[PDB]
């Protein structure tokens, strides 16, 4: 509630505050601000502009790039203290504040309500960045974005005049500001204003204004696999014939209204040095044949791979298998990663597996922590009109996910060269990217990646906003001359509007 | 604050709310309640005693035993709700409510005022049992057990007539209600009444009624090291020096006034199975000499032992160090697990090293997941007379956990065979248990264990509640006889009072 000392260099709190969870990215803020309400936000958004103070918001800290802690960057807004998760009686939904991890949400919309929001896997996320980016996760076959759910938006934009003000968006129509609704399904974090809180509520007409019936059910258990295959004896053709039959399956059962909407899982390619190539998967046990449909999808990856792989399956209650690692991640954020991502619309030619293979198998290169992932996707994401939200594709079947992990910031370069090389070489038919309305559907914004924008790596000439937004960024472009016309809130990839 | 619906079987909730982070332990209750306030704990407890059903709190879940999920429970009051964390002015106290997990404690108290209390390790570990039970961590040798910063406790309370009511017990000794204060230093959850909220701040009287002085500072910035011996290199011979030069380095350097309270290290004994043994450690990476210190405690562990181990430091800020798996833990609550404990005085003699050796190396067992730990204790924790708190252990140099984890519930027998033997065998001078005043202190109540109860396994004539509870029982008792005078809060090892 109400104000509190910010953080400045000298304070016990700073080595901690200058950085998120990334640790590529140590910030150099002059200030950090413990915010505690929209009032105070505006305060501190009006000094910053008034003494050309570049400002950056933090809420979990998960940022792929760094859009909080670059060295530009003078003051945060971090909003720890804004962390409530609950049910507001005053508009009929869900509010999520901007600090609250998506650990607490799922707790509290469960324990609590009996429902839950489909997005990221990960428990620290923070709302912020994330329901802004186009959210996902486990749940996304079965019950779309977690942007399909937004029902409004508290946000501090700052006028041409650089006075800061609170407005409300909403998804309805008439709305005055609906366009700045619209905007946050997706048009992502830093660019818009400093989301306060977010109001959550299933649009469906025909439901009693009950808390437990306004957000969708998650499934009461879950059946939670995992496969391991060993790489030694896995030689080129069978590792082709894995990613084969899994892109096969997932090209056949991804449609919203496939009845494999209740499966997810993550085929995790690794570098062969880690001795074995991964995957993990989730179904609804709830229904009569689970156990039987889960040995179905598992027969179907390994089918004629010529490799047996171990195999072990438990089942969990709901809410108890969000955080199991298998799932949830492993918890781990102390090293220095690199990610890049693509939407795909039909999986790997045989010429991205022989790179695949290749890139994997390769002694050229030292890390056995590098990783090709292929995250379940589709299913009722894809029952969303693609200009409905800011989420544009919504015909993809899988999300690819590249990345690399090491200690030392000494090996940066090579780390770093290995993931863009690699990821050029599957994106080689195409300028090193994965161009939107073709094989591929462009990148995922909650995935940044600055070398989208570098042109010694992105040789298409699609450029980087209509890799991550297609046809929705003439109207992002919009709502940032109307609402951003000072261009406050940026970064390296974020929305811009065109040249005067 | 209001009352919503309790949760009972057929509700999507169920599977999740009968059971807490212990899968061994399914309860049957009728109805789980999700209290949000002291009166409706009064209104519920009420109605239980009226109707004669037993009941049980649950906030973190984490409990090692099933005190909770007992199939004899038949009402549990579930705290979630109750998981605010702030500075309560008027008190000039930090105020913790039961359901707060300690990862939101430590995150709003550093984040927001640049402070901490020195519990445990593990983020989903709730306030309510933890506090209760004696809580400590990687802290505890810079700023003693959580217990030593309880300044007052809400606790909601049933008397001789079965009425409920709530009353607020503080540190102050004339407090009427000052017994009751004092057994929640350390006497353990389930036993007194149910605890609403604690206030922490520090006992000392110097001190300006600010915040950001009430409570400790951790260090700024911490030294994390990974050091792992291979096990295929280690003989006998090896690992005795080895487990020998780390129990003369606890021996020497624990006492409340050693420069190396600010040291806190695991030594994980595993099977040898597992490829491999390991030690992390945590050092203030803050003030002269930092690194160096770390290093002489590294090679005095290794000293003679002949076998050179992988060792890596990383340095990192306080509160994102807290969340590194290695001193967090790994996340992973599925499976199953027997955890047993004790008290160490002085280290290991030679003839418990050769049984350790013998049960981590033996092949009449199939487990690479049995492990003993020896964590790091003493310290200032040692600089409390041992009867000012409910925690009596105030002389011990290390606690040791033992520990084995499986899979599958057919198996239950064995696993719990091997660690029963094997920590009867260790303590087998002493009546198979870690017999208090000698070189074991007694075991720790936040560790349970019904075993301790148990003549088949504890021979030596001492009773459990003198094992966790020394020459505090008596005034646990009395508090027992004067606050739960009808036997409300029982387990398999609660405060009892005298037979009459
Ligand atoms: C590290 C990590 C990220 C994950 C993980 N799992 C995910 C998953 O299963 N599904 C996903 O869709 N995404 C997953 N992600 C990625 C996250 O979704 C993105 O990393 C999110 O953008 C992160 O959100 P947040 O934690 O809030 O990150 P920040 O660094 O604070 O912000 C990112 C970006 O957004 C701007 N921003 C933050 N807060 C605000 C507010 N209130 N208003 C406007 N803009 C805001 C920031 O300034 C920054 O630009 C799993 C793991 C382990
Ligand atoms: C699973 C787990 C436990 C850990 C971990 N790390 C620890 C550490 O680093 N240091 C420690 O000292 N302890 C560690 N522990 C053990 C925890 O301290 C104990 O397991 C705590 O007892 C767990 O507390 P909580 O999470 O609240 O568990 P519950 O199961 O809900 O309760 C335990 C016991 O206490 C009673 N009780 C709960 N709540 C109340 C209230 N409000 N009032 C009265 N009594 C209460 C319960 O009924 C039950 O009897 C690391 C990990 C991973
Ligand atoms: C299923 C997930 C969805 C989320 O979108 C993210 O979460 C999950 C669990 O996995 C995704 C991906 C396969 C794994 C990654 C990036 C690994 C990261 C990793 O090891 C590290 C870091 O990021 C920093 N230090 C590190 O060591 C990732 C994009
Ligand atoms: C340092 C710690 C202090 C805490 O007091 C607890 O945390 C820390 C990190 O370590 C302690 C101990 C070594 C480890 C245990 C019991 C492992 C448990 C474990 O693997 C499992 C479970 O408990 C359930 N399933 C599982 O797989 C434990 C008691
Ligand atoms: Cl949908
Ligand atoms: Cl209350
Ligand atoms: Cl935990
Ligand atoms: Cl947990
Ligand atoms: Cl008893
Ligand atoms: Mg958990
Ligand atoms: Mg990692
Ligand atoms: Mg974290
Ligand atoms: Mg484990």
């Amino acid at each position: 509630m109400k104000h509190i000392d910010s953080v400045a260099p000298g304070d016990i709190r700073y080595e901690d505050l200058r950085r998120g969870e990334n640790l590529r990215f140590v910030g150099d803020p002059e200030e950090i601000h413990l915010v505690g309400s929209a009032a105070e936000i505006e305060q501190v958004l009006s000094r910053a502009v008034r003494s050309g103070k570049r400002v950056a918001v933090r809420s979990g800290g998960h940022c792929y790039e760094d859009f909080v802690a670059n060295s530009d960057v003078r003051v945060v807004m971090d909003m720890s203290r804004l962390s409530a998760v609950g049910f507001d009686e005053e508009r009929g939904a869900f509010a999520v504040e901007a600090g609250a991890t998506l650990g607490a949400v799922y707790k509290t919309l469960f324990r609590v309500w009996g429902v839950t929001l489909p997005g990221g896997a990960c428990p620290d996320v923070g709302a912020g960045g994330h329901i802004l980016g186009g959210g996902y996760g486990p749940l996304s076959r079965m019950h779309g974005s977690i942007v399909d759910y937004l029902h409004a938006v508290e946000v501090v934009v700052v006028d041409a005049s650089g006075d800061a003000r609170t407005v409300i968006a909403t998804r309805e129509p008439s709305d005055p500001n609906h366009d700045l609704w619209w905007a946050h399904t997706g048009g992502g974090g830093g660019n818009f204003g400093v989301v306060v809180r977010y109001w959550l509520r299933t649009a469906e007409a025909d439901v009693p204004p009950e808390p437990g019936r306004l957000l969708p059910r998650p499934p009461a258990e879950v059946l939670l696999n995992t496969t391991v295959w060993p790489w030694e004896g896995l030689d080129e053709a069978a590792f082709a014939r894995l990613v084969r039959n899994h892109g096969r399956w997932f090209e056949q059962n991804s449609g919203p209204d496939s009845p494999w909407c209740d499966l997810y899982s993550v085929l995790a390619l690794t570098r062969s040095q880690s001795g074995a190539l991964a995957m993990t998967t989730q179904l609804d046990a709830t229904g009569p044949d689970a156990e039987k449909r889960l040995e179905t999808y598992l027969a179907a990856v390994s089918e004629g791979v010529g490799v047996q792989p171990h195999s072990d399956t438990r089942r969990l209650p709901w809410l108890h298998s969000t955080r199991w690692p298998g799932i949830a991640g492993d918890g781990d954020m102390t090293g220095r990663a690199k990610i890049k991502a693509a939407y795909a619309r039909r999986s790997f030619d045989d010429r991205q597996i022989g790179t695949l293979y290749t890139r994997l198998t390769s002694t050229d290169y030292d890390n056995p922590a590098g990783v090709v992932a292929l995250i379940a996707y589709g299913g009722k994401v894809n029952a969303v009109p693609a200009d409905r939200t800011a989420v544009a594709q919504r015909d993809s079947i899988l999300k690819i996910v590249y990345v690399t992990t090491w200690e030392d910031p000494a090996q940066d370069p090579v780390h770093v060269r290995w993931i863009r090389e690699l990821y050029r070489d599957v994106y080689a038919d195409t300028g090193g990217v994965p161009v939107p309305g073709g094989a591929a559907d462009g990148a995922y914004v909650n995935y940044p990646d600055v070398d989208l924008a570098d042109e010694e790596w992105n040789t298409s000439g699609v450029p980087w906003s209509e890799l991550y937004y297609k046809d929705a960024y003439p109207r992002l472009q919009a709502v940032k001359a109307r609402w951003d016309p000072r261009n406050v809130f940026r970064h390296a990839l974020s929305v811009r509007v065109p040249p005067a």
